């Protein structure tokens, strides 16, 4: 493991994860290349911050549920690469109707350079403390609509409030939301902005 890297699961311990570019279970279809483990990995500072969001879902019975943490840049090609090929319509209903491949990279969906490769930002859901069950945000990880916009209409008001809610304990967390990614949180004072790492999820 990299220096100043962990897999966040050692640092915030009962965390659940899904490590959906390990797995083909993402919109390539595929695993995306640099996710040799079904691990979520990042930086220290980002598991210390996610340490104390887990903590403040306390605000609720919330259990955080991640989904992607540092990304390889090599990854970040594989997705550009991918939305260079022909459409196979494979992926496209559950994560891009709509849109299309292209138009995904166009409108800031998918980075050409990711914010992920520095090892701070993190991809995350709620789901109960009591039930068990995921908090309804709308959209899934990764749909790639307007949908998924936090400040989204066409989302229902406990969803639409479910989506404050995830932002508000990161925020308070020392995370800074994004707009277009309901789920989408980057480190606010981040240990290594302008380094975009390439080593393997591994
Ligand atoms: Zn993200």
């Amino acid at each position: 493991m990299e220096i100043g890297f962990t897999f966040l699961d050692e640092i915030v311990h009962g965390v659940r994860w899904d490590a959906k570019y390990a797995t083909w279970d993402n919109f390539t279809g595929k695993p995306v290349d640099g996710y040799e483990v079904n691990r979520i990995v990042g930086t220290y500072e980002l598991a210390e911050s996610l340490l104390k969001a887990k903590e403040l879902a306390a605000t609720q019975g919330y259990g955080l549920l991640l989904w992607d943490g540092y990304r390889p840049k090599r990854a970040v090609n594989c997705f550009m690469q991918w939305a260079a090929q022909p459409e196979n319509n494979l992926t496209k209903e559950s994560y891009y109707p709509n849109i299309d491949r292209t138009e995904m990279i166009s409108k800031g969906y998918v980075a050409s350079k990711s914010s992920h490769s520095r090892g701070s930002a993190i991809d995350l859901t709620l789901y109960r403390l009591d039930t068990g069950e995921l908090v309804p945000m709308g959209s899934r990880f990764d749909f790639m609509d307007e949908r998924s916009h936090h400040a989204a209409n066409g989302i229902s008001c406990n969803e639409a409030q479910n989506r404050r809610r995830l932002r508000s304990i990161m925020e308070n967390s020392g995370f800074e939301a994004y707009s277009l990614e309901w789920w989408h949180y980057v480190l606010r004072d981040e240990p290594y902005p302008n380094s975009y790492f390439d080593f393997p999820v591994k």
